[PDB]
C-alpha cells in the first residue's frame, strides 16, 4: 500500500510513487507527466486538469488557477490585494478570509483557497490510483521553503479534503534535494544550491545538508517572474507579427490573445529540444489563420533581460549565506523553464562551468523528492 510525493505546484503539479526500487512519476489520462493546477466551473461539470486548462479560453471567469498565491493568507494580505487584480475570476472576503467566487451550474458558489487546491490534489490521487490500481490514503505534500504556518496549514487541509493523510508537508527545495539522493550525505556539511525557475514563480534556496539533517540558509528569488512572463514575450511579438502581416489587431479579443498564449507556451517547450518550433492556429482572429515559425535564438533574444535576470538573485543568496560559488556542492536545476538551453548556460556560466544536475526532468524533481520521502515515513 504505497504512499504517494505530491507537487501541489502555483501552475502545474506531479505526482509520483515509490514501488519496486524506484520511483515512477505517473503520467496522466491525456499521458502529461505534470497537469495543470486548474479548476474550472460550467453551467453543467467541474473539470480539473489539462480539462480545465482545456477550455481556460472559452471560459475565463469561471476557469480558477493560481490557488497557490491565495492559499493561508488572509484576505487583507497585500499579496492577495495585488494578485487579485489581474486575476479574471473574482475573489472575495469571507471573514477575512479570501474566497473564489464564480458561476457554476447557473448558481453563484464561493470557494477556499484550500478547496481549489483540494480538487488538484484529488486529480493527481486519482492519476496514482488509475496507475497503482488501488486507492491510495497516504501522501507527502511539498511547498515553498518561505511558506509559513498558516499556509502550511491550509495545504494540509487542502489534502485531508483529498482524503489524503498528510504524512509530512515539506519543502519543495529539500524534496529536490532528496530526489538526488543528497540527504545520504554523512557528517559534514555540505552546501547545496536549488536554482527553481517554474510557471510563474522564481526561487533560489541555498541549503546545508549534514548527516541528513537540512538547513535553510538563504532564499532568494521572484514570486513573480517564471515561464509564463516567457510565453507573454512570445505573444507580445506574434501580437506584432499578426498585425503588420494582416493590418488586424488581435490584442483586445480575450479568446484570441488566450489561444495564442496557449500556442506560445506549446511551442516554447518545443524550442527547448529543437532549434526552431512552428505555430499554427487555425481561425486566430476573424475566421484567419496564423501559421508561422520561431527559432530558438529569437526566443531567446525576446526574453534575453528576463533570463539574465535569474543571476542575481543566486547573487543575492551566495551573500545571505555567506558562501563563494566555488563553495556550493552540488547545483540542482528544478521548473519546467529550467529546461530552457540559455538559461541552463547562463546558470554554468555564472557558476564558472560547474555541473548541473538535470538528469531528473526538473518539472518533476519535486514530486521524486517528495515519493521517496513519503516511503521513507511508510517503513
Ligand atoms: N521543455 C520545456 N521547456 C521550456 N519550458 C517548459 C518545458 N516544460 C515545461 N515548461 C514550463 O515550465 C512551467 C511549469 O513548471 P513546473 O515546474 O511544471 O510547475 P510549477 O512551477 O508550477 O511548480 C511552465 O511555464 C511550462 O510551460
Ligand atoms: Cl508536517
Amino acid at each position: 500500500a504505497a504512499a504517494i510525493g505530491i507537487d501541489l505546484g502555483t501552475t502545474y503539479s506531479c505526482v509520483g510513487v515509490f514501488q519496486h526500487g524506484k520511483v515512477e512519476i505517473i503520467a496522466n489520462d491525456q499521458g502529461n507527466r505534470t497537469t495543470p493546477s486548474y479548476v474550472a466551473f460550467t453551467d453543467t461539470e467541474r473539470l480539473i486538469g489539462d480539462a480545465a486548462k482545456n477550455q481556460v479560453a472559452l471560459n475565463p471567469q469561471n476557469t480558477v488557477f493560481d490557488a497557490k498565491r491565495l492559499i493561508g493568507r488572509k484576505f487583507g494580505d497585500p499579496v492577495v490585494q495585488s494578485d487579485m487584480k489581474h486575476w479574471p475570476f473574482q475573489v472575495i472576503n469571507d471573514g477575512d478570509k479570501p474566497k473564489v467566487q464564480v458561476s457554476y451550474k447557473g448558481e453563484t458558489k464561493a470557494f477556499y483557497p484550500e478547496e481549489i487546491s483540494s480538487m488538484v490534489l484529488t486529480k493527481m490521487k486519482e492519476i496514482a490510483e488509475a496507475y497503482l490500481g488501488y486507492p491510495v490514503t497516504n501522501a507527502v505534500i511539498t511547498v515553498p521553503a518561505y511558506f509559513n504556518d498558516s499556509q502550511r496549514q491550509a495545504t494540509k487541509d487542502a489534502g485531508v479534503i483529498a482524503g489524503l493523510n498528510v504524512l509530512r508537508i515539506i519543502n519543495e527545495p529539500t524534496a529536490a534535494a532528496i530526489a538526488y539522493g543528497l540527504d545520504r550525505t554523512g557528517k559534514g556539511e555540505r552546501n547545496v544550491l536549488i536554482f527553481d525557475l517554474g510557471g510563474g514563480t522564481f526561487d533560489v534556496s541555498i541549503l546545508t545538508i549534514d548527516d541528513g539533517i537540512f538547513e535553510v540558509k538563504a532564499t532568494a528569488g521572484d514570486t513573480h517572474l517564471g515561464g509564463e512572463d516567457f510565453d507573454n514575450r512570445l505573444v507580445n511579438h506574434f501580437v506584432e507579427e499578426f498585425k503588420r502581416k494582416h493590418k488586424k489587431d488581435i490584442s483586445q479579443n480575450k479568446r484570441a490573445v488566450r489561444r495564442l498564449r496557449t500556442a506560445c507556451e506549446r511551442a516554447k517547450k518545443t524550442l527547448s529540444s529543437s532549434t526552431q518550433a512552428s505555430l499554427e492556429i487555425d481561425s486566430l482572429f476573424e475566421g484567419i489563420d496564423f501559421y508561422t515559425s520561431i527559432t530558438r535564438a529569437r526566443f531567446e533574444e525576446l526574453c534575453s533581460d528576463l533570463f539574465r535576470s535569474t543571476l542575481e538573485p543566486v547573487e543575492k543568496a551566495l551573500r545571505d549565506a555567506k558562501l563563494d560559488k566555488a563553495q556550493i556542492h552540488d547545483l540542482v536545476l528544478v521548473g519546467g523553464s529550467t529546461r530552457i538551453p540559455k538559461v541552463q548556460k547562463l546558470l554554468q556560466d555564472f557558476f564558472n562551468g560547474r555541473d548541473l544536475n538535470k538528469s531528473i526532468n526538473p518539472d518533476e524533481a519535486v514530486a521524486y523528492g517528495a515519493a521517496v520521502q513519503a516511503a521513507i515515513l511508510m517503513g
